[PDB]
């Protein structure tokens, strides 16, 4: 109970223990810029609830997961991404996941290519 | 503003269907970019994520839960990538919201 939300880097960002460049915050989620951007704009939307990866999300996490996408789309509009953007979730080893706290990437400000990696 | 995905939902043209419920459909992509590449789409015609309404939030999450379950059923134990494209910079190919699920290979970075 000392630190709700765990000790991943993202858990610590939630608790203001590690700095981040915050775009939006509510009771359910946090949006902040990615430190290693892959596009001119590249941010993350994460739940405040710690979930390691999708593949272990519960059925009752549906509205939270959907909220990540709604917040991502609103933040994209607030950031002027008027030509569009790509949303990405990386699951596990083959997805390239590196932080085991669920997160949605939002990338834009350039033409995104196909395939998506 | 119907699309080819509307015709797939209505069963007017064929697709390799993986899962269906009262509110979404999952089917293999006709132009797969990975050994497994499928789509999860809502039955509701939401043209693109940028116009989704805040009442659609749980439906959008349902696409991801269905995607996770279908990935497990298709043997993607090593992981996968989920993608939603918006507009021209996002490379959105059909103006009906859709979640891509790709796996069965290493996915690379950047994601396009
Ligand atoms: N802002 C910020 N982003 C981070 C930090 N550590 C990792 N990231 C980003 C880099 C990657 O795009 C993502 C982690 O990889 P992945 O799990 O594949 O999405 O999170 C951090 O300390 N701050």
């Amino acid at each position: 109970v000392a630190r709700p939300g765990g000790d991943t880097i993202f858990g610590k960002i939630i608790r203001k223990e590690i700095p981040a460049k915050i775009i939006f915050e509510d009771d359910r989620c946090l949006a902040f810029h990615d430190i290693s951007p892959q596009a001119p704009t590249h941010f993350l939307v994460i739940p405040k609830k710690h979930i390691s990866q999708i593949s272990v999300a519960e059925d009752d996490d549906e509205s939270l997961l959907g909220h990540l996408m709604i917040v991502g789309k609103k933040c994209a509009a607030d950031l002027g991404l008027n030509k569009g953007y790509r949303m990405v979730v990386n699951e596990g080893s083959d997805g390239g996941q590196s932080v085991y706290h669920v997160h949605l990437h939002v990338l834009g400000g350039r033409q995104m290519h196909w395939p998506p990696g």
